[PDB]
């Protein structure tokens, strides 16, 4: 029984599981905390915990690092890793500050721990239109994503240049105006939530664009959603909500990193403290401060 030994483990070990909104629902059924890597890193900071499962992709459990210094901080499998994150290699952070000295760099937090090193300052996808707002180059590099990208170019009225130039999550970029036109007719009732990761003509037929934890936030303003992100958001929210309805936008909105995480190696991750997740202390400090300026200018 994986879930008794996990409940007697995370006992034993001192510990609390944080997992991601897309985690399988065996897996958010374990968890203490559930929401988006930020989030989950910073609640964590008031635990009184020794130890951190870190039931989502690689770039979060480093987030969580980089906050939680102090405790082991776990990842149950090395294979749970984002693709768009990995698309931002720090020479393309570097040949955009070389072709444009004067933009200032904005990482979004879906990001490695490197990159964040290089940025000026992190966003998230609630906060970055009113930090941004804030620079005073009308000019300004932001990744890892070209969508998120180009939404805060239209609401800030900014030139936006995606590093890398095709930075994207193949999750997100799976949407089509035909699955809103599809969603239209299967669901006439509902209003459509929609992640800012989509493409931008999929943006623009939105009831609310947000990211999963104002999807969440937002849900109460109507009774019935469809659903415009990976498909687990879905048994979330209608954990959360069981008085609505919940459809998702597509059939294959899967996110195979977040996959790679099993109710067994979370067993195995408490019984054996693997595998531990560590960042290089330069990497951590120059992380740390951009997203201290973020919470700062928003
Ligand atoms: S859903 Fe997309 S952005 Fe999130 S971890 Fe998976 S690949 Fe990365
Ligand atoms: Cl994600």
């Amino acid at each position: 029984d994986l879930v008794e030994e996990i409940l007697r483990l995370k006992e034993e070990r001192n510990a609390i599981i944080l997992a991601h909104n897309y985690q399988l629902p065996e897996v958010q059924d374990i968890a203490d905390f559930i929401g988006d890597s930020l989030e989950l890193a910073r609640r964590a900071t008031r635990v009184d915990a020794d130890v951190i499962v870190f039931a989502g992709v690689d770039f979060m459990a480093e987030t969580a690092k980089i906050l939680n210094p102090d405790k082991v901080v776990l990842i149950p499998s090395r294979e749970a890793t984002c693709a768009m994150a990995n698309m931002l290699k720090v020479e393309h952070i570097l040949e955009a500050k070389r072709k444009y000295p004067n933009a200032p760099v904005v990482l979004y937090v879906n990001s490695t721990a490197e990159a964040k090193a290089y940025a000026d300052v992190t966003v998230t996808s609630a906060n970055a239109v009113e930090v941004v707002k804030k620079l005073d180059s009308d000019v300004v590099i932001f990744g890892p994503d070209k969508n998120l990208a180009h939404y805060v170019a239209k609401m800030t009225g900014k030139k936006i240049i995606p590093v890398p130039s095709k930075g994207h999550c193949y999750v997100h970029q799976k949407f089509t105006l035909d699955d809103v036109e599809r969603a239209k007719k299967l669901h006439p009732n509902a209003k459509l939530m929609i992640h800012p990761e989509c493409i931008p003509e999929v943006q623009e037929k939105a009831d609310i664009i947000a990211s999963t934890g104002g999807m969440i936030k937002r849900a109460c303003e109507w009774d019935e959603w469809v659903v415009f992100t990976e498909r687990e958001m879905v048994y979330r929210l209608r954990k959360l909500y069981p008085q609505k309805k919940f459809y998702p936008a597509r059939e294959d909105a899967f996110c195979i990193g977040m996959k790679a995480i099993t109710l067994k190696n979370i067993y195995e991750s408490l019984k054996d403290m693997k595998y531990k997740v560590e960042v290089p202390e330069e990497i951590a400090r120059k992380a740390r401060k951009a997203i201290e300026r973020m919470l700062e200018m928003s």
